[PDB]
């Protein structure tokens, strides 16, 4: 019928898992579980027997780059955003001791690099 409404990150619903298809008019239970903002809904196979819409319902914080490298120099692998990573790279010859390499994730109301703060060993 709806043929399983897909695998949403952001949400484990409890029916989906031995179920994955159901009747029209039928309400799931998705919830926002790793940290995402959004308020949580059933997804309901309305349309064309096909679900109300599941998308964007649970939100992912932006994120900074403030902090900056002491030195100057950060670059940016994927981006400042959620899922993305950055270099923090004092020098080429160099070690830096802590988060040469800062992630953005979900605390949950906000997005947070795993950085624990500048470093450079020179």
């Amino acid at each position: 019928q709806c043929n399983a409404p897909e695998w949403l990150p952001f949400a484990r619903p409890t029916q989906l898992t031995d179920e994955f298809e159901f009747p029209i008019g039928t309400y799931l239970n998705y919830e926002c579980r790793p940290g995402y903002s959004g308020r949580p809904f059933s997804i309901i196979c309305l349309k064309n027997s096909v679900w109300t819409g599941a998308k964007d319902r649970c939100r992912r914080k932006s994120c900074r780059n403030p902090p900056d490298p002491v030195n100057g120099m950060v670059h940016v692998i994927k981006g400042i955003q959620f899922g993305s990573q950055i270099k923090y790279s004092c020098t080429k010859g160099y070690r830096l001791i802590g988060s040469s390499s800062a992630t953005c994730i979900i605390s949950g109301d906000t997005v947070i690099w795993d950085q624990e703060t500048p470093i450079c060993d020179r």
